[PDB]
């Protein structure tokens, strides 16, 4: 084993690699959303830029797992980054609904990793998850839920004026 | 009696303690409104922050009565702060209507205290009320009434787009 | 359930609401202490301002629980804020002794909530408690204990000169 | 009558002149206290300077009544400024006790003038009293009472060390 490795279970190492792939998957889905909202026949630029920012964030989340793996003496093992589930995202409401589920999927995986870390008596990995990931997920989920609420209030999906207003007044940088 | 006490009727002292409790009650009701508008299924953040600010104001109003009581040689006597009348506040219109009635209840109590102070020939307490409270109440009542007018114009309670517009254009910090 | 809610047990949600009430209760007790030490026949202003500051802190602690509840998709439910146990607080020693017990009551409730969160496998709530509350409690308890030690050294309750010296040299802003 | 005079009763004009004399009397008493505490066999300089400051304040209070009288079209009529009741003031406690009674005498006279003004339906004179005098009296009375409390706590009159400590830690500029 690595000279640095101490109290780091094989199962946690593998789970970190799986998590990294999921972060990368989330990044790629948000890129798809960005591109959709930048289409000339969609054209909700502030929405698009929100998704772009989230794509970037998720990619940083992935980088931080790679660094974590090496710090603990584990070995980064990459897998294919699967393409997003959809090619087209309907409208701002549908996209936000998809983003909420994505975030909850990410969160569940983080929570599962934390439970594994707990089981294996790995306080360092717990702390990393709690300090760098779990609160950010709560924040994202809350923000997106709040957006959904507003989109529904604004009459989505039918009310185009409402969709326009949201893009112009909600999606603050 | 206190060495400082001069021209301060027992009835005014007691009425000051009652008023203090009412200020605290008002603060707590506005906190409830804040929390309601911060819910993920409500999500009107600027509305929420308006109520939060008013909660803070009312708590300062209470502190100022405590200081006043001691300055005059009276004794602060606290009672339970009753929970707000509702757990849920419907929508921005219903909440603003409740806030208007709350402010008018506060104002009536202030006016009643002023009449007591007058009756007891206490110019100092009159002046305090006039200089620190009565004008602020008029301002609040006016602001909230103006909001109600606008909320009705915007189609509340039914018109969700109108509610959204209000949150984004009216509730200035 | 709320669209945001994920891994948040009903029991934890209720316990958060109870905790919030206790923070508010602590705030109100410290306000009472402030008012007592501001009395003309007590007149220990720096002591009074220490308690005032703690009142404000506790109220901020309460606000942070309200925000936490909403972030997790729970629902804030308020109860009456009970009046403090005493109307009068004796002297600086008695008050500090009461404040120590108050802080320990708060701490015990936080520790109990953490144990519940642990039992329910809620790392997010653990982290919140550990990062925002538990260390602050240790600090407060230590500070107040240190004050008690000094008050006893200074001859409280009998030694008025000692009480005066404490107010003028210990209770630093 | 003066060309400016409007709604100004002869009784109020005379009462203003009496009040002015009382302000001047208060000033002169505080000067006496200053001189006593500056004696080489008393030597409590910070105490002395507190009284000096109050002497100056009272003299400004008198000036403001003179200006008020002329503004309303009354005529300033001066009387002798009587010497203070004592030549010697004992100690810091005795002096503060005398200052408390002096302030309460001043306050009573102000309150009496306000009642006269009320009776004569003179809102301008009411307002002047409330805005320029009555709150300052409450503040002074409170401050001095607080000092008395502390002086008693410190063991006055017998405890010279306590008197010294008060001069060095209480009588802030
Ligand atoms: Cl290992
Ligand atoms: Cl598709
Ligand atoms: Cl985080
Ligand atoms: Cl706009
Ligand atoms: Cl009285
Ligand atoms: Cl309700
Ligand atoms: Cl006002
Ligand atoms: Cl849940
Ligand atoms: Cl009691
Ligand atoms: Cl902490
Ligand atoms: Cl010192
Ligand atoms: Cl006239
Ligand atoms: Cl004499
Ligand atoms: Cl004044
Ligand atoms: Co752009
Ligand atoms: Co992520
Ligand atoms: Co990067
Ligand atoms: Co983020
Ligand atoms: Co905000
Ligand atoms: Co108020
Ligand atoms: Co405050
Ligand atoms: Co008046
Ligand atoms: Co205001
Ligand atoms: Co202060
Ligand atoms: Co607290
Ligand atoms: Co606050
Ligand atoms: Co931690
Ligand atoms: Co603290
Ligand atoms: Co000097
Ligand atoms: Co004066
Ligand atoms: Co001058
Ligand atoms: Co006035
Ligand atoms: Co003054
Ligand atoms: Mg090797
Ligand atoms: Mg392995
Ligand atoms: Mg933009
Ligand atoms: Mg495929
Ligand atoms: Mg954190
Ligand atoms: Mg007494
Ligand atoms: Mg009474
Ligand atoms: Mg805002
Ligand atoms: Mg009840
Ligand atoms: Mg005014
Ligand atoms: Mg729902
Ligand atoms: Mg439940
Ligand atoms: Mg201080
Ligand atoms: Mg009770
Ligand atoms: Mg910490
Ligand atoms: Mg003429
Ligand atoms: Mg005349
Ligand atoms: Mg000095
Ligand atoms: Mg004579
Ligand atoms: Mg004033």
């Amino acid at each position: 084993v690595s000279q640095v490795r101490q109290n780091y279970h094989s199962d946690c190492e593998a789970a970190v690699n799986r998590m990294l792939n999921l972060e990368l998957y989330a990044s790629y889905t948000y890129s798809s959303m960005y591109a959709f909202f930048d289409r000339d026949d969609v054209a909700l630029h502030n929405v698009a830029e929100f998704f772009k920012e989230h794509s970037h964030e998720e990619r940083e989340h992935a980088e931080k797992f790679m660094k974590y793996q090496n710090k603990r003496g584990g070995r980064v093992v990459l897998q294919d980054i699967k393409k997003p589930e959809r090619d087209e995202w309907g409208n701002t409401l549908e996209a936000m609904q998809a983003a909420l589920q994505l975030e909850k999927t990410v969160n569940q995986a983080l929570l599962d990793l934390h439970k594994l870390a707990t089981d294996k008596v790995d306080p360092h990995l717990c702390d990393f998850l709690e300090s760098e990931y779990l609160e950010e997920e709560v924040k994202h989920i809350k923000r997106i839920g709040d957006f959904i609420t507003n989109l529904k209030r604004l009459g989505l999906p039918e009310n185009g004026m409402g969709e326009y207003l949201f893009d112009k007044h909600s999606v603050k940088e």
